[PDB]
């Protein structure tokens, strides 16, 4: 199989034709459901076991809520209502989680009633449940998702403001040290940050051969917000009842599909070393062998060397197809690396080790195979980040007006806007570009993706490029998913 | 808090004060559904992390199905549309709307992953699929719940296999069961009993399902612990998972199915809790060490704080996770309770007078024994513990479940060890009628249902004579079976 639509040119067609052929999406007849096959899935396993080994060193401990919430606690227009059992109906309705804020903070009260009882750090690995009645976006918007969401309960606001970077920072490691993807970290507007939440921080991405920005992970800082609605209150080393100051933050396998959208070639798949089942794939070329067993046993032990050393590959020995055929049947599933064995390099001791990333062919002798392909590996990885990094970084542009912006917009960039931050503009600003946009299947509307945390300077009377008033600070601005 | 109750007296009492007290679980607004506090979750990603390497090294991969199935699918069923269909929970409003296309969540995934298993399967050269999933599933009972052992949303695996034939398969299944038991044994320290089930007892749709069995000797009642069903091509034909085999003649794959829920939390809890509260085997314990400091008006109390430090010190560069009790608010004597309550396998005592000697005193959770140690040496005796601890939790275990099995011929048996906590081992002609009729009399002679089910067809027979009658119809017996009260 082959990607018959270049990413450039036709983005959405190649984005479902690389996840379907690589074998990591399959469709389902419930639309807006994904079935998530073996190759994405390990993915989030990987991004699993990592987060999990960090957080539990900020002493989180994982948990389990339900699945269902009843109608009352939930006081939304995006929720699924079960009501029946077999045939019988349900005394009263109940919804599968969208979130879980509202089912977890109503038992918190059993769990905190002095400051000792502080501060409580629980995660779920869950799935949600989201019906927004838009179209989906297999990965990145999708009505049933896998995802964590952490929550924190602390005696101050400084502990709960400390631990909201602190996951921020972790959600950046995530996407770059096991991604490859390079985020903006920034704090939302007060017209899309969380309802209910005091403010949100975020990590943003972008898709440049699209011009599509991507939320790709929220830290959000509650507050005393749902510690007023819950009653969460403790009594602290005074005697005095006070609320909780709470987080929550989460982070989705949305993250799968932006990796998708950064690596991914014309050949299909690109996958980050740490997310791939297969670090290598052993392909034999059998032509011209003078005895096909040993080229067998030369190439298991090539196996048995990176296995041993706990580098995971497959050796690909089927009869039948041509060595061109599995080249492009591993490329096309994103494995980072191949080692081609055929009877000179038999005859050689040595192998042709190819990079998925640049598809440079090196000859490598045997006796250095696994510390070649562990160097190989570590480089493959700081390219794709280094590559998608220029790719961010070339998608802003700094505006003064709004007349910048469009032409800004119309070539698949973000800008960087001096902004007053009024939340009645962010409404204006969107109807706006949507109505020029309508001038050649996604939304034409830009909307603040972030007011990102490394400020350029704030010249001093900058007006807003939009209201003409004075600019309170640096905003990001573009057309999103 | 204490445990109040007496396991061997007002046994369901005894559990709900422990699962609660122990920081197990929270009761929640809907009944029958629990929240797993970081105690009991930690128990899941330990038996978690261990099959997840087990079934790696039999190539199955693990994966992601929706949790919804249009009633389509789930009525290809011939026979599981017969078993699941009542407890079905299903989704009719989206948002603040009402749409025809009313949809189920998951009570099981066959019907939703073998719908699309024809799109993955063309040829021989696909076989076998191995896939298997960690997630959620809802049954939706009217009966009342239990926690952990039935609950009307609950955490599971389920796995599922595609063969070329019935060999393939049918050794699978029995790989599968024997991970089960080590599961049981290895991490929770549970002896089960591998068997068959009873045709009325099978899984709907399957060939034959076996499954481990575990017995709660303190109240008397079974529990199934985990199924592996081989289904043969029930479902392989219902859904046409067809494949090409190598002389290009279609055949229908041959399939397995194998899950196992947090109910294994539950059994464990009821099989080692004690009148202290719980007791974890090591291996799912977050905290292998509490370390508990004894004052007395004699010595310093930061000479015993640093102690306890050091002590904390050594046994976390070794990898094994503790927790120093430092809080000054509360005597010797509450802590010792509380992390009894807890479950924790081994506590440290330091004092004065091991201070004076550079010793510590070793505490078992299971037996209460113990030890004076050098400090020195602190860590290799915690570790030998630690093992014991399991072993021991182990033997005992198994040594009830001996005890349990009362061996009879004829049903004027069956009530007198049913009465005395047991279950019964008898001969049985193995006809599905006679299932209903043992059920209803031994409910109408009891005074949780007083029935005795089938429970297993033990895959180790004894003997059976060659003129046995079946113990509750007279015909001729085939096979010994375990019969018991259960959950
Ligand atoms: C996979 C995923 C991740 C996140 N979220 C939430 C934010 C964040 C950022 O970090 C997070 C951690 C919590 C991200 O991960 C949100 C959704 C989602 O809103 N689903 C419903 C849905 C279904 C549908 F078919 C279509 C649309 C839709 C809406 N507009 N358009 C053009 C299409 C929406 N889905
Ligand atoms: C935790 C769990 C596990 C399993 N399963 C099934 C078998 C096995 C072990 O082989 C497995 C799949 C792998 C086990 O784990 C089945 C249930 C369950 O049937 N839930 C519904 C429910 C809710 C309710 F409130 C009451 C009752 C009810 C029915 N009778 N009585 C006296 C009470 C049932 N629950
Ligand atoms: O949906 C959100 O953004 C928050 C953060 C994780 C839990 N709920
Ligand atoms: O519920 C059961 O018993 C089977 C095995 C796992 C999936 N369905
Ligand atoms: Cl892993
Ligand atoms: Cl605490
Ligand atoms: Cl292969
Ligand atoms: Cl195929
Ligand atoms: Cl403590
Ligand atoms: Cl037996």
């Amino acid at each position: 199989m082959a990607i018959t639509s270049k990413k450039i040119e036709n983005f959405s067609d190649w984005y479902t034709q690389v996840i379907v052929k690589s074998e990591l999406i399959e469709y389902y007849d419930i639309s807006g459901c994904y079935i998530l096959r073996p190759a994405a899935y390990y993915i989030w396993e990987c991004v699993q076991a990592f987060f999990n080994k960090e957080i539990k060193k900020l002493n989180v401990e994982n948990s389990y809520f339900p699945l269902f919430v009843t109608k009352n606690k939930l006081e939304s227009p995006e929720v699924a209502w079960v009501t029946k059992y077999g045939d019988s109906n349900l005394p009263e309705e109940i919804a599968i989680r969208p979130t879980s804020e509202t089912i977890m903070y109503s038992v918190f009260p059993k769990w905190i009633r002095s400051y000792r009882d502080l501060p409580l750090k629980l995660n779920q690995w869950n799935t949600v449940v989201r019906w927004e009645f838009k179209q989906p976006t297999p990965f990145i918007r999708t009505r049933e998702f896998l995802w964590q969401e952490g929550h924190t309960a602390h005696k101050n606001e400084e502990e709960a403001v400390k631990l909201v970077f602190d996951i921020l920072d972790l959600y950046r490691r995530w996407y770059e040290e096991y991604l490859a993807v390079p985020i903006i970290k920034g704090i939302k507007s007060e017209g899309e940050k969380f309802g209910g939440a005091n403010f949100t921080s975020t990590a943003e991405a972008f898709i440049s051969e699209n011009g599509r920005a991507i939320q790709a992970a929220t830290s959000h800082y509650l507050g005393t917000n749902f510690a007023k609605m819950f009653k969460i209150e403790f009594e602290d080393e005074n005697e005095v009842k006070q609320y909780v100051h709470q987080t929550s933050w989460g982070c989705t396998t949305r993250s799968i599909g932006i990796m998708i959208m950064t690596h991914g070639d014309d050949k299909g798949l690109v996958l980050p070393p740490n997310v791939s089942k297969y670090k290598v794939v052993i392909v034999p070329i059998f032509y011209k062998t003078t005895d096909e067993n040993a080229i067998h046993s030369y190439c298991k032990d090539i196996e048995k060397i990176l296995k041993n050393a706990q580098i995971n590959c497959v050796y690909d020995d089927r009869a039948s197809y041509s060595p061109g055929y599995k080249f492009n049947h591993w490329e096309l599933r994103g494995i980072p690396i191949r080692i081609e064995v055929g009877p000179k390099d038999l005859q050689n001791n040595s192998c042709v080790i190819v990079r998925r990333d640049n598809n440079e062919k090196c000859n490598v002798k045997k006796e250095s195979v696994l510390l070649e392909t562990q160097q190989m590996l570590v480089d493959i990885h700081k390219n794709l980040f280094l590559k998608a990094k220029k790719k961010l970084d070339d998608s802003i542009v700094q505006v003064t007006s709004f007349s910048e912006v469009m032409n800004a917009l119309n070539k698949k960039k973000m800008v960087l806007a001096p902004w007053c931050e009024d939340i009645a503009t962010e409404e204006e600003i969107k109807k706006e570009t949507q109505r020029l946009s309508l001038n050649q299947t996604l939304s034409g509307a830009m909307k603040p993706l972030c007011i990102p945390l490394d400020q350029p300077p704030m010249p001093p009377n900058m007006k807003c490029f939009w209201s003409g008033k004075p600019a309170k600070r640096w905003c990001l601005f573009g057309r999103s998913y």
